[PDB]
């Protein structure tokens, strides 16, 4: 039995500002409000205890009012290093996420959780370097 | 005489959650912020966040706008988020004006800019 974490929500009034379409940045509020999920669940409760380093977000598909979304957390490496998947109900890949955290029995919940994740291939949006063609 | 678009904003605790310190995404925000205003008085493909120096409760910060980069359909900007000293304590590099690029000081594109997201 693979598992994955994961966090399904719809598009709020709240995430929209123009055009309707999900403003940029609340990807990135969704993100994080998912991580802190996954860490208050594997060892580091506000109550138990993490910075987030570094960020990657690309945003492939446009997100509508009322549109239900789920975001999927996989870990790509960790020593912690964080691939999020953001996809539509048709499983069309909307947006992705690759983020960085370090510290300020954690490390065998996130061990299992590497061990027992399913293997996927990761997309191109991982490590790609911002450039125009 | 060389121009730079610039905001400057003090962190409020509505920035503030946990640790004492500005919440990662509030940077988004505040970022994201300072384009629309820069397009203003002038979609997002993709970005990438760096967080180097923490903000805490107080601190008056100045973001400054910079293109690396431009095409016919594409604007390759760079941001600095800086503290009122100086230090560097956060970056944004976004692919989403000829004049502004003409108009702007040239830098050294501090290690951020096209860094990989890598353990050592
Ligand atoms: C805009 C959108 C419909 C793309 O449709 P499109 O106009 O047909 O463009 P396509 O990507 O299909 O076509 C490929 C072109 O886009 C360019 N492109 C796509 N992704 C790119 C990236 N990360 N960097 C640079 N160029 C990119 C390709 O290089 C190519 O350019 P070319 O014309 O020079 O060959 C789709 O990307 C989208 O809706 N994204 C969501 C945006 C969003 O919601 N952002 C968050 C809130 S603003
Ligand atoms: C502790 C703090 C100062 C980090 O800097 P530092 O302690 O001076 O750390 P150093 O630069 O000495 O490097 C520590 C290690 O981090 C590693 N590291 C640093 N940045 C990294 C990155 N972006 N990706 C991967 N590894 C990284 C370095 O390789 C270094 O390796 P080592 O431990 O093997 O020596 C931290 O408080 C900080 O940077 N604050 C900002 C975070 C923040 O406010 N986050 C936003 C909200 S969560």
């Amino acid at each position: 039995i693979k598992q994955l974490f994961t966090h399904t929500q719809t598009v709020t009034s709240e995430f929209i500002d123009h055009n309707n379409h999900m403003h940029d940045a609340n990807y990135n509020i969704i993100f994080s409000d998912v991580v802190n999920r996954f860490n208050y669940s594997h060892g580091l409760s506000l109550k138990e205890r993490l910075f987030t380093l570094e960020e990657h977000t690309t945003y492939l598909s446009e997100l509508s009012l009322g549109d239900v979304f789920t975001v999927t957390l996989y870990i790509y490496d960790y020593d912690l290093h964080l691939f999020l998947t953001l996809t539509k109900e048709d499983g069309t890949l909307a947006s992705t996420n690759e983020v960085m955290m370090m510290g300020i029995s954690f490390s065998t919940q996130i061990a299992h959780y590497y061990k027992n994740q399913p293997t996927i291939t990761w997309p191109e949006q991982l490590g790609h370097k911002i450039a125009i063609p």
